C-alpha cells in the first residue's frame, strides 16, 4: 500500500529469485505491478550493488542477435558505461530499452 | 562563439597541457573556464579514449587517504556513474574530488 525501504529490499530479492528461475523480464514486471522501464530501473539498482544476475535467457529470446552483438561490443570498447554516452553513440540505431538491456548484461558480467 | 572546430582545438590544447604537467586549475584559467567546466572537458576527452595522466595534479592537491578510498570505490564498483559514486561517497568526499579520481580511474582502465 505504501512503499518502505524494507519492502523495496524484499522486492529486489524477489526479482533476483525470479531472474534465477528464468522468469521473463516482462512477466516479472507485471508480477510486481511495474511497467517495463520501471523493472529495468530495479534490475539496474540490483546490478549496481554487485548482485550477480544472468538475463541471457531473456535477451536471447526477445532481441535481434545482431543488435545484441553490436551493442555489447560498444560497451566492451567504451570508457564509460554511461547510458547518456551510449545513447549519444548508439541511439540512431538502437532503442533505449535495447541499450539498457545489453548494458545490464554487460555490467552483470564484470 | 563556440564552434565544433574551436572546441576540438581547445581539447587538443588541454591534452597537450596535461602532458606538459600544467596544473588543472591553471589549465581552467588559461581557457576561461571555471574548474567544474574544465572537469567536464577532461571527462569528454577521457570518454573519447585519450589516455591522460593527471596523477601529478591529484597527488599535489588531494589528501592521500581520500585518493585511495575513492580509487578503491571505483575498483570495486559495477557502474562508474558519478550519480552512484555520490550516493555511496558524497557524505565524505566532494563532487570535485570524486570527479578527479573517476577521470584517473577511467583513463587507466580503458584508454
Ligand atoms: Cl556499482
Ligand atoms: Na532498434
Amino acid at each position: 500500500r505504501v512503499r518502505t525501504l524494507a519492502n523495496k529490499s524484499k522486492m529486489k530479492v524477489s526479482i533476483v529469485q525470479q531472474i534465477d528461475r528464468k522468469v521473463a523480464l516482462d512477466d516479472i514486471a507485471v508480477s510486481h505491478g511495474l511497467d517495463f522501464p520501471e523493472l529495468l530501473s530495479e534490475v539496474e539498482t540490483i546490478v549496481y550493488s554487485g548482485t550477480r544476475i544472468n538475463i541471457d535467457y531473456f535477451i536471447n529470446e526477445v532481441m535481434d542477435e545482431d543488435h545484441l552483438e553490436d551493442i555489447f561490443e560498444y560497451f566492451k570498447e567504451s570508457t564509460t558505461d554511461s547510458l547518456e554516452e551510449a545513447m549519444q553513440e548508439l541511439g540512431k540505431d538502437y532503442s533505449e530499452e535495447e541499450i539498457r538491456l545489453v548494458r545490464i548484461k554487460f555490467l552483470s558480467e564484470m
